[PDB]
C-alpha cells in the first residue's frame, strides 16, 4: 500500500507572531485509516517562545482521518502527489494567524512544509502573555467547491474556566488532478487536540483524533 | 411539571431585509425534552417575501433540544420567567441578519416575539434572487460567560449543488436569577433545521430536531 | 419649488450601541443645492453616551449635495416621494454598525428617521473609551445597480494622530418609481463631516459639506 | 537628482490564481514627478492567462505620483533604498489577491519583483471568463502609522454594463531609515490606471497617472 497502517511524519514550521521570528521541526508518526497521530516539537529558532504554541498546534494533519460511511477521503487520494492547504484563523479579541502548508510524501514519511505569520495578538492577551490551556474538541464543517475542499471551524481556546473563540478559514488543494478525484459531498469532521507535553516554551507534545462523519441526527 | 412532553408554539415576527419590511406568525408544537418541533409560518405582511425565507427559519426554539450526558438544560430551567436571545449572522457574500428574541410561556403554550433587520444582501445572490435550498444540518459549539451562555455556529445554506456559508454569534439571557440557575460547561448542540413545504412565498412549514452532547472522539 | 434653497430638517434616531439604548432627536437645516447643512442634536435618553457620538454622525443626509457635471441627482430627483437608505459599516478593530433610515418630506421639513445598531466595538477601544476627535474628509464611490444607487467608502477616524479605519457598505433606495428616476453613472461623493460642538456626550452640533463630481484626472 | 524626467521602469512578476501558475515581464517609462507613465507586459510562462489580467493591472508603481499642496513624498525620499509594498485585494465575490513587491533603483531604472496569490476567484465570474472592461478611476486614502505608509481604496472593476467592487489594503515600507524621512500626513491619492491594449492574453500595454492632494472640501 502507498499508504501504511503506520506511517512517520516530518515537519518543518516557520514563521514570525507579533514580530518574534521564530521555527521548528516536528517528528511524529500515527495510523491514516484509524485517524490517530502524534508529534513532538522541538523549537529550533526563536526560543523560548514569547507566545503561547497553542496558536500554532492546529498547523501541526489531514491525512490522519478516519473516513465513517464511505465518505470519500480527498487527503488520502491525493497521494502519491500529496495536497496543500491554506488557513486564516482569526481570534475574536483580535488576533489573526495565516498558515500555508505543503504536504508530500517519501515512501513511509509524510512531509510537512509549513509557513506561518500572526498579526494583531493583543499585547496583554492571552496568547501574548502565554496564559492559554489548550483547545476544546472541534467540529468542522467541510465542503467541495471549484475542486477545492474547503473548511470552516469553530474553535475554543481554554483561559482558566472561559473561553477565547478562533474561527478557521481552510482551503485543502489537492495535488493531483481534479478529474482523478472523487470528491466527498458535504460533512463533518470532529477534531480533538491535545497537549500531552510541554517544556520551557520549546518543547511540547501533541496528539490529535480525528473522524470524518455526516450528522447523527435523522432526517425526514 | 411546567414542561410537558407535548407543548405548543406560537411566533410572532416581524422586521426587514434590504428594505423589505414583513411580519408573519407561526404556530406550532413539539416535545421539548426529545428535542423535536413543527411550525407553520404564515406571512400576513409584506407577502409575497422577494427574499428566501431559510434566513429566517433559525429566527423561528431553544427549548426544543433533548440533553444527553446529564448537561444542564440552560433554556427549561429559565422557565416559568423564560430567556431572550440576541443573534448577529454573517454571510459571505456580506448579507448580515440581526434578530432579537424574547421567549414566554403562557400555560402550555411557548411564547416567541421576535425582531429581525437583515441589510446587505447582494441583489443577484441566492437570498435576494430567492434560490436557496434549504440548511445543511449542523453543530453549534455552546459556552458559559458570566451567566450568559454563548453560542457559535457555522450553517450551509444550500444554493444549488454549492454551498454558501454564514455564521452565527448568539447570546442567550435567562429572565430567571442566576443564582436559581445550573450553568453547562462547554458542549455542542446537534440541530437539522427541514422545511417541509412553501407556498407562494408567504405559508412555511418548518420542522427541527436538536440534541446537546459533548465531543464523541475518545480523550488521551 | 418642492425643494427650496433653505431647508429644516428634523431627526428622530433610536438604537443600541454594545446593548447601550439611546434615542436622539435633531433639528437642521441647509443649502441642498450648495450642500451644505447643519444639525444640532439632543440625546433625549440615554445620556450621557457610554461611546463616542463620531460612529453616530454619519447616520444624522444625502439630499444635501452639490452636483457637478451635470451628474443626475438621484436624493433630490426622489421627492415629494423621498428614499431610504442602509448602511453596514465596518470598524477594522471589530465594531459593526448597521443603520437603516427613512427620509420624508413635509413642505419645507426633511424628516429623517434612523434606526441603529452597533455591536462587538471593543470595550478598550477609543469608540467605547469615548477617545475619538472626529472623521477626515472622505470620498464614497457611488454607482447604480438595477434602480438601487450604491456607495462604497473609507472613512478614517481620528484618535489622537493615529486613525481608525472603518468601512461603508450603502444602498440608497428611492420611494419614488425606478422608471421614473435618471440613474446616474458612476461617479464620487466628497464628504466633509464636522462635530463643531459637544457637550456632556448628550448634546452635539454637526456640519456637513458634500459633492457629486468625477475623477479630476483626465482620460487617456 | 537620483530620479528624473524619464525614468525606466522593469517588472518581474509570477504567482498563480485559482492555481494557474504564471510568469510575466514588463518594461516601462515614466515622469515620477508628472505621476504618469506606462508599462508593456509579456506573459512568458502560463500564457494565454486564463483570468482577466484586469486583477493583475493593479499590481504593476508609486513612484510616479504627482504631489501637489507641498505633500511629502514618501516614496521618492525613500530612494536611493527604495522601499517595498504588500497588499490584500478582497473583490465582493469571493475573490482574493495578495501580492507582496519590491522597488529598487539601478541607474536610471527602477525595478519591480512581485509575487502573486490569487484565490477563491468564482469558476463563472467575470475574472475567470475573463469578461471584465478595466478598473474605473480611484482615490485612496493614505496615512501614516508608525514610519509605515497605510492604504485603503476601494475600486471597481466594469463588467459589462456594471461594476465589481473590490477592496485594497496596503501597507508601504521604505528601505530607507524612519529618521531620514518626513512622513506625510492623512491624505488621498486619485489613480487611473487604463489598459490601452492586449492581445492574446499574453500581452498588455498600461498607461496609469496619480496625484497625491487633500480634499477639495472647504473646512469650515
Amino acid at each position: 500500500g502507498l499508504l501504511k497502517e503506520s506511517m512517520r511524519i516530518k515537519m518543518y514550521m516557520e514563521g514570525t507572531v507579533n514580530g518574534h521570528y521564530f521555527k521548528c521541526e516536528g517528528e511524529g508518526d500515527g495510523n491514516p485509516f484509524a485517524g490517530t497521530q502524534s508529534m513532538r516539537i522541538h523549537v529550533t529558532e526563536g526560543a523560548p517562545l514569547p507566545f503561547a504554541f497553542d496558536i500554532l498546534a492546529p498547523c501541526c494533519s489531514r491525512t490522519f482521518v478516519h473516513h465513517t460511511a464511505e465518505i470519500p477521503d480527498f487527503f488520502k487520494q491525493s497521494f502519491p502527489e500529496g495536497f496543500t492547504w491554506e488557513r486564516t484563523t482569526t481570534y475574536e479579541d483580535g488576533g489573526i494567524l495565516t498558515a500555508h502548508q505543503d504536504t508530500s510524501l517519501e515512501g513511509n514519511c509524510l512531509i510537512y512544509k509549513v509557513k506561518v505569520h500572526g498579526t494583531n495578538f493583543p499585547a496583554d492577551g492571552p496568547v501574548m502573555k502565554n496564559k492559554s490551556g489548550g483547545w476544546e474538541p472541534s467540529t468542522e464543517v467541510v465542503y467541495p467547491e471549484n475542486g477545492v475542499l474547503c473548511g470552516r471551524n469553530v474553535m475554543a481556546l481554554k483561559v482558566g474556566d472561559r473561553h477565547l473563540i478562533c474561527h478557521h478559514y481552510t482551503s485543502y488543494r489537492s495535488k493531483k488532478a481534479v478529474r482523478a478525484l472523487t470528491m466527498p459531498g458535504f460533512h463533518f469532521t470532529d477534531i480533538r487536540l491535545q497537549m500531552l507535553r510541554k517544556k520551557k516554551d520549546e518543547y511540547f507534545e501533541l496528539y490529535e483524533a480525528s473522524v470524518a462523519r455526516y450528522s447523527d441526527l435523522p432526517e425526514k
